[PDB]
């Protein structure tokens, strides 16, 4: 019934000591993406192949393999398969994969395809670095102060997608259990409440700090600073807060700075001393702006991350070029990070950063990182040629407008 | 026991059908608070004294009355009473109260004590409006384009301070129940796990959009956008997006525009159609940048609300003089809402313009209009003659640095 082909040339990437072993010739699955995916996911395969045919002359070469999920699913495997087992089977057999912008349909009660996607392959970490790009249009005065990595918690939080709806049975079950059982009276409203449930695990918390405490290590980065709103939700975000510094001190032989609260850790590998702090998030939310250059890796949860990932974006304007990454430790999936502008679909007008800045981060985590830099070298030559998309154009003077696919042989002649 | 002394020359203001009854000599309650209080209440109180005594020629006078709460209510009443009854009977009382920034222990198990009074007070709209005062150093090419007034949620979310730590005794209980009456089954991690419970009431949200539309209507004012991350919480965010879309269909005559989702009130009396519109959080995080201006007023729940003032208070470099109001059914509190900067405390050096800018909305909403555009008018004067406090100073070229106290008085000399 399967309608997916795997490649007969290409081979399937293993995990071994949790190493990934990359053949040189990768069988790598492929997610569309509705309505611009369709634009996108086109130059996000010739840059990619252009780069790693530059990089590595022919000796190594990506071997795509087409999944589903989306809108493409449905016309693909039948009505109301939006996602297929098989496709989660499938980026988890092959570790690793790369996907366009997708959506959730409303008024058949299904809950977020992106989310579903990571929650069930247990891609706990959202891995969002948030760079400027020399020549790219900006709202601010100086976004090149900001060069930070998101490190968003993935599998908790009010994100879980628990709640119920105003009314119904279970809601006042619930609430009943509230009031009654665990004596609550802070609702101010029980009536006619939906309730959501915003949970936050010690566990969850260590494997996303410990992940980002290993990131900056591995990249010589300044400071890791875990974002929260601790002040207020105590038992939940000031318990993130409270389990990240732990593991900083338990794993990583962090010591006190001053009379606390911030942490400095040793680079084993550089002798670099990494500041561990922390920031209230709505106060992280002006420091983006006002003291960019004051951060760097950031560890936050899951509805902060997007947040958070989402305003630094649009700060550097970055908000159509952001890359993003989904990384678990048996599978990891890429992502364009914007959404799938239906209007656009088919114009082939669309902005490519995303998915293709995707794409170079995918390649790095395939140690495959000549072709990675190829993919950065190129965006920012062309993004620096002012030779860009609409999006890009309607914001500057004298640039040279060029369409989706245009703007993909721009990255590629720029590498 | 009371230590608080009631002015001997002033009258309490009145409530009656909806109506404040202000008298020429109300009786304005004031808690100076911690850290930095001791310098901005004082600035405030003068320049207050000022705007009144010129926009009536002094046949109106407001009679200040100190009440406690925080760091100053323990020196003053004891030990351990960080917010007396007396207080919130006090407040109720008056009707019309301002303070000075407030904090909150940590190590006592005492929450918010901001969060105490408003949620005590029932003062469910948090009312913060963010403009740019030409001449203001911001990290922002065009915060002019930036004129919008916040109706945060006051009452519910996450906010609400219902949750239980990791390993107690209810934690476990609540997550019991969760898993095996509720079939809960989205817990990534059932151990060590917070809970939060993040509710959403039907009343809760109309009584705030009730507000903002309201306020709209008032102002003439463009616009009334619904902020929320339904498309995730839908039975609490959702929710509050669709019962403001009704709200606005029910009461105020909201008719379609184009196929939806759009409404639009006709402003009975100015005959303007107001459009009630909606974005996703994240995403208006990211248009607050880009696009500032198509924005006005903003009804959304108390985290988020939370999120968006600070965002837009950095923006338009208004971090330390964003006004703020806790407005309820019975009475309301206008403060500071900046931290209290306990380095600073004393030196008499930090910016007065959150504080005082409060207070031209406490004025305002006593009626004395007058007395509040004289404020705004000295504001804009002396920011604009780059006659400032450090924290602006500090990113200016050929500005006079001021203190606390000689910037309130530039306001004053500007009226
Ligand atoms: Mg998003
Ligand atoms: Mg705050």
């Amino acid at each position: 019934e399967s309608k997916v082909v795997v490649p007969a040339q290409g081979k399937k990437i293993t995990l071994q000591n949790g190493k990934l072993n990359v053949p040189e010739n990768p069988i790598i699955p492929y997610i569309e993406g509705d309505g611009i995916g369709v634009d996108v996911t086109p130059a996000m395969l010739k840059v990619v192949d252009a780069a790693v045919e530059k990089a590595y002359k022919g000796e190594r070469k990506i071997s795509w393999m087409e999944i589903y999920t989306g809108e493409k699913s449905t016309q693909v495997y039948g009505q109301d398969v939006w996602l297929p087992a098989e496709t989660l089977d499938l980026i988890r057999e092959y570790r690793v994969a790369i996907k366009g912008p997708l959506t959730t349909p409303v008024g058949g009660g299904i809950r977020s395809l992106n989310v579903a996607l990571r929650q069930e392959l247990d891609l706990y970490i959202c891995l969002r670095p948030v760079r400027y790009y020399q020549g790219t249009p900006s709202p601010v005065k100086h976004p090149e102060l900001t060069d930070m990595v998101i490190f968003r918690e993935n599998s908790e939080d009010i994100y879980a997608g628990i709640e119920w709806k105003a009314d119904s049975a279970d809601a006042e079950k619930v609430i009943k259990f509230l009031r009654e059982e665990m004596g609550v009276k802070k609702i101010r409203f029980p009536e006619h409440c939906g309730i959501g449930i915003k949970p936050c695990s010690e566990e969850g918390t260590k494997r996303l700090v410990r992940a980002a405490i290993e990131y900056a290590i591995a990249n010589d980065r300044d400071s890791v600073t875990l974002v929260h709103k601790g002040n207020i939700m105590k038992f939940t975000e000031g318990a993130f807060k409270d389990w990240g510094y732990q593991l900083a001190r338990e794993e990583f032989g962090g010591e006190l700075i001053d009379g606390g609260p911030w942490l400095k850790v040793k680079n084993p590998n550089t002798g670099k001393e990494i500041v561990i702090k922390d920031v209230i998030a709505d106060a992280f939310l002006q420091q983006i702006l006002l003291r960019p250059a004051e951060y760097d890796v950031i560890a936050c949860m899951n509805l902060n991350g997007d947040y958070i990932s989402d305003a630094l974006a649009a700060q550097v304007g970055g908000i159509g070029i952001a890359p993003g990454a989904n990384i678990g430790d048996e599978c990891a999936l890429f992502e364009a990070t914007h959404g799938t502008a239906p209007a656009y679909a088919g114009q082939d007008k669309v902005n490519p950063g995303s998915i293709i800045l995707s794409a170079e981060m995918m390649l790095r985590h395939m140690g495959w990182t000549e072709a990675a830099d190829l993919i950065v070298k190129g965006m920012e030559g062309a993004i620096n040629a002012k030779t860009v998309t609409y999006d890009f154009e309607r914001l500057m003077d004298g640039a040279k407008l060029l369409k989706c696919s245009e703007f993909g042989d721009a990255i590629i002649e720029n590498m």
